[PDB]
């Protein structure tokens, strides 16, 4: 097709990656200057999961009781603090890998670069999108806790989520930098509902703009339509509606197209209704929402870092 | 679901990406010790694509006619020479990211990370398989030449692919790094014809199994089969004939999912001629040939590096 699911290259968010040891519990860890983020649920057992009293258990572990491993080197914690939900470790040594990062908070819809890793050491890398729901599909297992999700840009490093737990769907639930949860969900052995989740509306609109240049335009038609009315069949198939913010970020791909929006915005309409009929769009035979408009213009232009 | 494609960890690749410039025309390098690694058609202006003759546009060209940029840094040239269809110019400084690294050449239906560079600067990482007709299906665009395909163990990094071309149909086809072509493909500017493709069954059986420790299992059914039996509908349908040493690989994935491997070749059999009739599995509404059975036990073990 020429269009891939393609992630931020890993190699600076590599450099940070710790590992981090309470009691029995092990976890990763993000070593950026002289802290080390982490997951707070490292100081818990496996009994204390059903429902944490973070404040109590936090007061009886001390210092020693943290131990920090940059591959086969130590760090040395002299102090350390609870912030919401997110461990902060005080390390003797800065982080000589520490790029120039910043602490985001992104919205749904917008996509992010998740290295997943284990033991401190990365495992893998793969791309990943803040559903409307606030959760992650995401591929974690045991022990993935304290992996990090990444934008770059340039030079910089944006860190906007670092994972925490699976909910009973299978989805997962994470925090930012600062502890906070994405979404209405605490970090506890008990069962969490997600709530009902949603489609990227100008996700997809970015993926089928894709699509024309990469020679997919079946799809395409002669009907046209108004962005009211797209939205009320878009409700009935659980798309975001879309505003004029929306269409505004989808400008200037409707410029190299020379395809207006509100003319896509019907060819996505048929395709509600109308079904798929068995063909594909560039390989895939359903409607993929984890495709900022950013995204389709950064590999349809070749955006370095 | 749980389960996505997800490429290797980049950091060890990102340290020996340079940038190659040859008059006019510039790509990527593989800077490895003291030898940077490029496409040859570098020394092609626009009208020698159309049908070059390198020997004799290489005696041409000088050191000094080759710069070699690694980030802000020169490399200065001291020797260069021709392997069948990658340049090898060799450089006054080895470079101090040098990872412990091997040179294959993998066979169709191997997966491996594509590391996508532009101007010698990572842009996008993303997981790629070798097609039976030796094509790959890429996200390529204009000066992605240079770029490689990669496998990590442990430690090792194996080098098996560098970008050269797209073939009319879209995908794309490149070398080992000893220059040799991955198929019956030629590095000049002509219509040139990919084979019929086919569908990496051992592949799918894989993922087909990956399904059922996520959650899928409508797909299972209480038939069985005999591997003759498959083969014949597998023949009809553009799949690989599975081998006795195909089962073989897909062995310790049916101890732990508890399925032996004829039992999932009757699934898929029916999956193959009953259709999928809109469901789907893991999230996928077509069958995925691009997950070995050693990726599969690697997302589902959580093997790091
Ligand atoms: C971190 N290392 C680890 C990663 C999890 C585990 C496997 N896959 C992941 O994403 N995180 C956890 O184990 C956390 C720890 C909490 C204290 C934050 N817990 C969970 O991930 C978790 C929480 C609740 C349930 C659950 C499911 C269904 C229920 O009823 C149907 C009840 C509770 C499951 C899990 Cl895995
Ligand atoms: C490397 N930087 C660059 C990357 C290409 C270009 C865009 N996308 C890619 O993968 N490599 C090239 O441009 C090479 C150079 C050769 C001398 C190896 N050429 C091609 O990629 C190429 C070759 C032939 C055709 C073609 C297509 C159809 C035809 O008739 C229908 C005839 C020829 C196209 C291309 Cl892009």
């Amino acid at each position: 097709s020429g269009f891939r699911k393609m992630a931020f290259p890993s190699g600076k968010v590599e450099g940070c990656m710790v590992q981090v040891t309470c009691g029995t519990t092990t976890l990763n860890g993000l070593w950026l200057d002289d802290v080390v983020y982490c997951p707070r649920h490292v100081i818990c057992t496996s009994e204390d999961m059903l429902n944490p009293n973070y404040e109590d258990l936090l007061i009886r572990k001390s210092n020693h009781n943290f131990l920090v491993q940059a591959g086969n080197v130590q760090l040395r914690v002299i102090g350390h603090s609870m912030q919401n939900c997110v461990l902060k470790l005080k390390v003797d040594t800065a982080n000589p890998k520490t790029p120039k990062y910043k602490f985001v908070r992104i919205q749904p819809g917008q996509t992010f670069s998740v290295l997943a890793c284990y033991n401190g050491s990365p495992s893998g890398v793969y791309q990943c999108a803040m559903r409307p729901n606030f959760t992650i599909k995401g591929s974690f297992l045991n022990g993935s806790c304290g992996s990090v999700g990444f934008n770059i840009d340039y030079d910089c490093v944006s860190f906007c989520y670092m994972h925490h737990m699976e909910l009973p769907t299978g989805v997962h639930a994470g925090t930012d930098l600062e502890g906070n949860f994405y979404g209405p969900f605490v970090d506890r052995q008990t069962a969490q509902a997600a709530g009902t989740d949603t489609t990227i509306t100008v996700n997809v609109l970015a993926w089928l703009y894709a699509a024309v240049i990469n020679g997919d335009r079946w799809f395409l038609n002669r009907f046209t339509t108004t962005l009211n009315d797209f939205n009320l069949v878009a409700m009935k198939y659980n798309y975001e509606p879309l505003t004029q913010d929306h269409v505004d970020i989808l400008g200037p791909l409707s410029a190299q197209t020379g395809i207006a929006v509100l003319d896509m915005c019907a060819s996505l309409k048929e395709l509600l209704q109308n079904g798929m009929n068995g063909r594909t769009i560039l390989g895939s035979a359903l409607l993929e929402d984890e495709f900022t408009p950013f995204d389709v213009v950064r590999q349809c232009s070749g955006v370095t870092f």
